């Protein structure tokens, strides 16, 4: 229940800088899979950091392997700089593109001056890219408590969402830099020309940004659940584990 059990440090080096972009987003992903109750509770296990309750996938569990195995295709997306967003979307079957929830992870290599923000699709916002252009890696241990605090927000976010309406189901989504081929698709992944569409009145919210060396995480979310060119896609999470 170290961090480095779970994390690498030394964050300035760009391999462990990887390594760390990956596992952040694996772990968040798992948490919120399990807290939305996509996923039996069987399927993960927890680990305590510090303060924090951090979850992961149990690969004991076929179905929790299954699962987890989808990132290892975003690892590749991520060491060549191709990974721009990779999103957690809810809606229901079979409305694929009645998006009612999701949580977003938006990425930055190594202080890329700025990023369009494309506006027919996504979460992203003007504001957003703004706090995620300015915000800065600091030290290691700065990002152990960048991540604390982060973590914090996903946990107190979820706790005030309204329960999951049965029949729902859950997808991953994934667009991507310029520097990718306009062929690229990750293993596990397969292309689609629909990335995600939220409605207008739907309320949003920021969780965080946490730094390593030369990526940069910002975690961004909506619900409908709260009281105040070129993509990828995984199409279903529960038939995933079927």
């Amino acid at each position: 229940s170290q961090w480095k059990a779970t994390f690498p440090v030394d964050l300035e080096i760009e391999k462990n800088s990887e390594m760390f972009a990956l596992r952040y987003i694996k772990c968040a992903s798992a948490f919120i899979l399990d807290r939305r109750g996509i996923l039996d509770e069987k399927c993960f296990k927890t680990r305590t950091i510090d303060k924090l309750l951090v979850t992961a996938f149990q690969s004991s569990v076929p179905a929790a392997k299954r699962v987890s195995s989808t990132f290892d295709g975003l690892r590749d997306a991520i060491q060549q700089g191709y990974l721009r967003e990779f999103a957690i979307v809810f809606y229901k079957k079979p409305n694929e593109e009645d998006i009612n929830e999701v949580f977003a992870f938006r990425f930055a290599y190594g202080d890329e001056g700025e990023i369009f923000v494309s506006l027919n699709n996504g979460i992203d916002t003007n504001e957003s890219s703004q706090e995620l252009l300015q915000a800065k890696f600091v030290d290691t241990d700065n990002t152990k408590q960048m991540f604390a605090s982060t973590i914090k927000k996903l946990h107190r976010c979820i706790k005030k969402m309204e329960p999951l309406p049965q029949g729902s189901d859950a997808s991953f989504r994934v667009s991507y830099t310029e520097k990718a081929p306009k062929d690229y698709t990750p293993e596990g992944y397969l292309l689609s020309p629909m990335f995600y569409t939220l409605n207008q009145d739907i309320r949003k919210a920021s969780i965080g940004i946490v730094c390593g060396g030369h990526h940069k995480i910002q975690m961004l979310a909506a619900s409908q659940y709260l009281k105040q060119r070129h993509y990828g896609r995984v199409s279903s999470i529960l038939d995933v584990a079927g």
